[PDB]
């Protein structure tokens, strides 16, 4: 009883999955990494792997992790290396000095998951409570609830 998708895995040697599109459902419009949406001019990425372990935080707009003297430099250590595995967009998000991964504890806690797995949590965390917005505004009760849900497992499931 083989799986189409075990038989491709089966026959490959390094499978990964591309980052997708980010959509607005609403319009199908994606989300332009190229396109600065604040000040409305082409945006340019530096690469976060060039980056050293001094720099790449905050270079990405991050600030100094809480915590601890210990936890603080052991976490500001893993947090940089897990930085420099992600592209610009994730690496802002991860980084968000008013994000979910502000304290060591996370980075600590987390520090043998993927860059990859870090960054599409947090990001799959902010676009949820897009959608909560978008679905609270025009009633819609029931997507409510399963977007609450789905954001309450989600987090929990990653330890908050």
């Amino acid at each position: 009883s083989m799986t189409n998708f075990q038989t491709w895995l089966d026959s490959a040697d390094i499978p990964v999955q591309q980052n997708g599109q980010w959509i607005d459902l609403e319009t199908g419009i994606a989300y332009d990494p190229s396109y600065n949406y604040a000040a409305n001019t082409r945006r340019a990425s530096l690469s976060p792997r060039g980056i050293d372990a001094r720099a790449v935080a905050k270079t990405f707009g991050g600030r100094a992790l809480t915590g601890t003297a210990r936890q603080k430099e052991w976490a500001e250590k893993i947090r940089a290396e897990k930085v420099q595995q992600m592209n610009q967009d994730q690496a802002e998000m991860a980084c968000d000095p008013s994000g979910l991964l502000t304290a060591a504890k996370f980075w600590i806690e987390n520090r043998n998951d993927s860059a990859q797995e870090i960054a599409g949590f947090v990001m799959q965390q902010k676009a949820l409570l897009a959608q909560h917005r978008s679905a609270k505004a025009a009633g819609q009760a029931d997507k409510v609830a399963k977007i609450a849900a789905e954001y309450n497992a989600l987090t929990a499931r990653w330890g908050f």
